[PDB]
């Protein structure tokens, strides 16, 4: 119970019991913590209480020191001290930001931009304190019990009275009792196992609650620029592909870490392999949030880097099928590939933190906690989609306050952009371009002439929240029967239940903006669905319509987001 403050680091025997993280405060901070917010227990090696018999005193500011013990002010001795004096709190060694981040509930967008513009030890602090506040929420919702079971695919839940029912999307996974974790889909629900388990009727499903560690590491370790490349030994003879990216490669061994945002499809994953290439003796540990993005980073290693010194880390309790022509959990390889939450205690020449938009302070913290390295290096797009923020309701999370890296990217600029987009048409990149990326992604495609724009409202129907517009899945229904060539189209559009529709009335397969990210189509077609705050958020647009190489037909419900897109209009 002696650890140092989380404000200034002044050593204390001074936690606060009302804080749920129990952050060890110094005397001068301690203070000015509990006389400023509704948070008065403080915890030492006994808590302070008052130790009169019966007494239930355990305001700090209403108590006193008498001799060795705490009293309040109808039990303390004659000759006692105010625990509460001169602006400190009685303790061993003897903050507006930190009150707002202890006190608050997530709910509100000011709250995470707080989180991302204070201190770097609040920044852990706020991290903590919010991943805490998700997890004992996931507490709150429902238990949900098999009725009966249809089909492998296809059963009736029985769900908890008083306890409100959470979300029935991919985003919600849930642990069945363990015959593994399982998902849902929208009285007949579509059930998912990881482990394809008769799912008994009786049986129950719980979304995982998972305990917090404390984080250690900054978000990010201090910038060093160096005068030369340092412990990285380049090649001369580089393959022409990789030509471009050498002043870049060159810049990222010569700082300790490095900022590249890579619009859609202007080359991040060849960036992130061509590092390998260029720095061919360097150790790098290739990282980020998702198993999908991680196999992506491994799809363009095997195809430029050596098999047999490349290792794809997978955690023992598998949730999702990833990539398999690695070496399996070879943790000591060349090239290591591995999921955030799984990252092994080790060091590397060089960390690539990939999807930067989707990695929360939490994660850059156990990046920087579980890898040593000379150099790490941040790719991903602040204008691409954020990790989504279950217990925020109020406001928008703008792109500079995603995380510590999104910030810089945002405030400094990147150290390093990816200019020229190789994957859109022209139509998109132009569209794009002018709405997120300041007029300075350009294309290498010409117009497509493949690329359409319709206005159509239609009618918004609610599966509970997710938004569902059978009109607007009518007209791409008639667009199909003239337009054979988009017969091979994913269908995109912000919500699952929408997607669910098309999926039985077009036969399409089918994507939420946020699952298409990092993927690329011939041909999209895109329903906006309706024109709330999600449907208009201008990430999730910019990710939507870059995922289409040839064509993509936009049904549109926003007049803002319909003018901007540089489309031809279809009349219908
Ligand atoms: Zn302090
Ligand atoms: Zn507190
Ligand atoms: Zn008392």
């Amino acid at each position: 119970a002696v650890g140092a403050c989380v404000l200034c680091n002044s050593q204390t025997s001074l936690r606060c019991g009302a804080c749920i993280r129990r952050p060890f405060l110094c005397c001068k901070c301690c203070y000015d913590h509990v006389i400023s917010t509704s948070h008065k227990l403080v915890l030492s090696v006994n808590p302070y209480v008052c130790n009169a018999p019966g007494c239930d005193v355990t305001d700090v500011t209403q108590l006193y020191l008498g001799g060795m013990s705490y009293y309040c002010k109808s039990h303390k001795p004659p000759i006692s001290f105010p625990l509460c004096a001169n602006g400190q709190v009685f303790g061993l060694y003897k903050v507006t930001d930190f009150n707002a981040i202890a006190t608050c509930d997530w709910t509100n967008a000011g709250d995470y931009i707080l989180a991302n513009t204070c201190t770097e030890r609040l920044k852990l602090f706020a991290a903590e304190t919010l991943k805490a506040t998700e997890e004992t929420f996931k507490l709150s919702y429902g238990i949900a019990t098999v009725r009966e079971v249809l089909s492998d695919r296809e059963l009736h839940l029985s769900w908890e009275v008083g306890k409100p029912r959470p979300p029935l999307n991919r985003n919600y996974v849930f642990t069945g009792y363990q015959i593994g974790e399982y998902t849902f889909e929208k009285d007949a629900v579509v059930y998912r196992g990881t482990t394809t388990y008769k799912l008994n009727v009786g049986d129950y499903f719980v979304l995982t609650s998972h305990t917090v560690m404390p984080l250690s590491a900054p978000t990010l370790v201090p910038q060093e620029h160096y005068v030369r490349i340092t412990g990285l030994y380049p090649t001369l003879n580089i393959s022409d592909e990789f030509s471009s990216n050498v002043a870049n490669y060159q810049k990222v061994g010569m700082q300790k870490y490095s900022t590249l945002q890579g619009p859609p499809g202007t080359g991040k994953s060849h960036f992130a392999i061509g590092l390998a290439l260029y720095y061919p003796s360097a150790r790098i540990v290739y990282t980020a949030c998702s198993h999908a993005a991680v196999d992506a980073l491994c799809e363009k290693a095997l195809k430029y880097l050596p098999i047999d010194k490349c290792s794809r880390i997978i955690p023992a309790r598998a949730r999702v099928e990833c990539f398999d022509k690695f070496k399996v959990n070879s943790t000591l390889e060349q090239y290591v590939f591995c999921t955030v939450n799984a990252l092994p205690e080790t060091t590397a020449d060089i960390v690539v933190f990939d999807e930067i938009s989707m990695a929360t302070n939490y994660d850059l913290s156990v990046v920087n906690a579980r890898l040593r390295a000379k150099h790490y290096v941040y790719i991903g797009d602040p204008a691409q989609l954020p990790a989504p923020r279950t217990l925020l309701t109020k406001g928008t999370l703008e792109p500079e306050y995603f995380n510590s890296v999104c910030r810089l990217m945002k405030t400094i600029g990147p150290d390093m952009f990816l200019g020229t987009c190789r994957r859109c048409p022209a139509e998109i990149v132009d569209t794009v371009s002018a709405l997120v990326y300041d007029n300075k992604l350009k294309a290498h495609k010409d117009k497509s002439a493949q690329c359409f724009k319709m206005f159509y409202k239609g009618v918004i129907t609610h599966d509970v929240s997710s938004a569902i517009n059978r009109p607007q899945i009518g007209v791409v229904r008639e667009f199909l029967t003239r337009n054979p060539a988009w017969r091979k189209a994913v269908f995109i559009s912000p919500y699952n239940s929408q997607n669910a529709v098309a999926s039985k009335i077009l036969g399409l397969p089918t994507q939420t903006v946020d699952s298409s990210q990092g993927s690329e189509y011939d041909y999209v077609i895109f329903t906006q669905t309706t024109e709330t705050a999600h449907s208009c958020n201008v990430n999730r647009f910019n990710v939507a319509i870059t995922r289409a190489k040839v064509g993509i037909l936009c049904i549109m419900s926003d007049r803002d987001l319909y003018d901007k897109l540089q489309f031809t209009s279809l009349e219908i």
